[PDB]
RNA sequence: CUGCAUGGCUGUCGUCAGCUCGUGUUGUGAAAUGUUGGGUUAAGUCCCGCAACGAGCGCAACCCUUAUCCUUUGUUGCCAG
């Protein structure tokens, strides 16, 4: 009884063997994805993302493509969402305990 | 006597831009990345960039001298009124 959102077929190869488990087959050489290996995982994805937000968890979005470079910057006044829209800084997550000096250099503004 | 057994004290490349630490990444490791590259500089200097982000020392400056205007003043130097 489950159904796909918008999918009917998407891309050729352009390959990674690790993605084969999600791919049900092909339609005129273009690949089609398996409902049972994508839909339950996508249902969980929006459930767990909301659970982290209910636990006051800090959310980061990446919008590094032009039609998203401004939409990524806000999730309405009733919300809290961090962003990257164009460019990165090396170690800004794993070396954040040093890049906090770079953040202070901008908080100084 | 022995500074090729030593503390202290003093040269030279050179006043050349170079020597390191914390963190994150890499490699089995030595170590690299950083500190290389690009434009630029007196220069690891100043901009740019990239898995590197920052910091410490040297480097510029702080020490010494001299060049000018403006204002007030002075011995045994000066002399416009």
């Amino acid at each position: 009884m489950l159904k796909a959102g918008v999918h009917f077929g998407h891309q050729t190869r352009y390959w990674n063997p690790k993605m084969k488990p999600f791919i049900f087959g092909a339609r005129n050489k273009v690949h089609i994805i398996n409902l049972e290996k994508t839909v339950p995982m996508f249902n969980e994805a929006l459930a767990e993302l909301n659970k982290i937000a209910s636990r006051k968890g800090k959310i980061l979005f990446v919008g590094t493509k032009r039609a998203a470079s401004e939409a990524v910057k806000d999730a309405a006044l009733s919300c809290d969402q961090f962003f990257v829209n164009h460019r990165w800084l090396g170690g800004m997550l794993t070396n954040w305990k040093t890049v906090r000096q770079s953040i202070k250099r901008l908080k100084d503004l």
